[PDB]
């Protein structure tokens, strides 16, 4: 027939929310995931979601005749900041499609452009590395957040945010990590955050004033829609610009912080990917040619995704009544909310070890079924950003594998952070400089 769904034990008036007290609400609810199963519903105070786990259900909410992308109280919370650019925009806003057909090109090609700016961050990088005395070690999200900030400020503003020239993350960076805390923080709330918000608008006048006095600044300014005509107005622009600088670098440090914990932790994975870069990366700098034959390296990427995808939920809605799965009616308005990690965990489709780290697993992606692996959403509201991402990521991993080798001298223990992305908290390394000469 139609089933109950799973639920939780309610606490009263409380319902389920005494059940995510905590700064680590995806690693919660996974748990909970593993205890009901690929879905079940959550109650907290004033309102419900439901939770999806299987790619069976997922692929149904992945129709987008039927369910589009809802912003969940953690991107209504965001929209303050970022107003309606892309990624806190619903689909039927009418500068959604806009800002999507405006900056679309902006997105192979482009990255041809941004590939010469990448690599003027990822050798500073290098370089920073290279620099370290024997005594001293690597802070990894530190550092992968000083390259992919610096990487989307170059490549999309050429402007310099300069970070590797501070010892403490840059001042937006600060801000940015409190106001995303408090808006996960808000959310176990049953009953200096606008200080946060003025310090990234700060920043985004700087950016502004200095265009003034071919990129994705440009797109945004000068280029309209082949639809309606109309350009993007300044309050959206704004919109963008603030849009771009966060999920334009946060996500994608996440990534390589991931990657680097896996490939220490996993020796003989890590010997595989140096010798590709290796013997792939022959020039001082690389190319984007090389970059594109590091076929290793990006399956340690996707399989870094697939246990750790570092934007974990999305959320979407029922455009209309509709019946899930056969068995869950559901009303016109209802939150189904995508548990990532979860998916990528489906023994159904991954088999019975989803806890290993195999980058073999991606050896032959065109045999990984539809809707199983989804780290960058779905549909026409997917991560704009997925290619710019990945070419940064490859590029800048495989430098790091050729130039040292990695020792986990703490023998870190994962600490996973939440601040509605996810990141190794207290990651470090130590690099030895295998001493190749840069370009
Ligand atoms: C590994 C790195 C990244 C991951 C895992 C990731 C993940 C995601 C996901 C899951 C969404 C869908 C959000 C939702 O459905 O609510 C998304 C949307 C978006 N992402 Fe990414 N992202 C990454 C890197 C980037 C980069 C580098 C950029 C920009 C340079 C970026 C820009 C955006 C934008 C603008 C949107 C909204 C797209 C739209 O709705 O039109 N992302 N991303």
């Amino acid at each position: 027939t139609i089933k109950e769904m799973p639920q939780p034990k309610t606490f009263g008036e409380l319902k389920n929310l005494p059940l995510l007290n905590t700064d680590k609400p995806v690693q919660a609810l996974m748990k909970i995931a593993d205890e009901l199963g690929e879905i079940f519903k959550f109650e907290a105070p004033g309102r419900v979601t439901r939770y999806l786990s299987s790619q069976r259900l997922i692929k149904e909410a992945c129709d987008e005749s039927r369910f589009d992308k809802n912003l969940s109280q953690a991107l209504k919370f965001v929209r303050d900041f970022a107003g309606d650019g892309l990624f806190t925009s619903w689909t039927h806003e009418k500068n959604w499609k806009k800002a999507h057909n405006i900056l679309l090109p902006s997105f192979q090609q482009a990255m041809k452009g941004y590939h010469a700016m990448m690599v003027d961050i990822a050798v500073q990088l290098v370089q920073k590395w290279e620099r370290l005395n024997a005594d001293e070690h690597i802070e990894v999200p530190e550092d992968m957040t000083r390259l992919t900030l610096d990487t989307i400020g170059l490549c999309g503003f050429n402007y310099r945010f300069n970070s590797f020239y501070r010892d403490q993350p840059h001042p937006f960076i600060t801000s940015m990590v409190r106001a995303l805390d408090e808006a996960m923080n808000k959310l176990q709330r049953a009953n200096q955050f606008q200080e946060d918000i003025k310090v990234m608008n700060d920043l985004v006048d700087k950016i502004i004033a200095d265009r003034k006095a071919d990129d994705l600044l440009t797109h945004m300014l000068n280029g309209k829609d082949p639809e309606t005509g109309e350009p993007l107005d300044d309050e959206n622009i704004r919109y963008q610009i603030i849009t771009f600088l966060i999920e334009g670098h946060e996500t994608t440090s996440g990534l390589l912080s991931f990657a680097l914990y896996f490939l220490v932790k996993n020796p003989h994975v890590l010997q595989k990917a140096a010798e590709e870069a290796a013997r792939v990366l022959v020039d001082p700098v690389p190319s984007y040619k090389q970059v594109k034959q590091l076929k290793y390296v990006g399956m340690v990427l996707n399989e870094a995704l697939r246990l750790w995808p570092t934007a974990p939920a999305f959320s979407l809605y029922a455009k209309e009544d509709t019946v899930l799965g056969g068995e869950y009616p559901l009303e016109k308005g209802d939150e189904l909310m995508v548990l990532i990690p979860q998916l990528h965990r489906d023994k159904t489709i991954w088999g019975d070890d989803v806890e290993e780290f195999r980058p073999e697993r991606f050896e032959n992606p065109s045999a990984i079924p539809q809707h199983a692996f989804k780290p960058f959403g779905n549909g026409q509201r997917a991560c704009i950003g997925q290619q710019f991402a990945l070419h940064e990521a490859t590029l800048v991993l495989g430098m790091m594998l050729k130039h040292f080798d990695f020792e986990d001298h703490t023998n870190y223990e994962l600490d996973i952070k939440e601040t509605l992305t996810l990141k190794p908290e207290g990651f470090v390394v130590k690099a030895k400089s295998k001493k190749i000469p840069l370009g």
